[PDB]
């Protein structure tokens, strides 16, 4: 999971 990069096709965010 990604925190800030979660918006780059990486969800859900942690």
């Amino acid at each position: 999971c990604c925190r800030l990069a979660c918006g780059l096709g990486c969800h859900p965010c942690c």
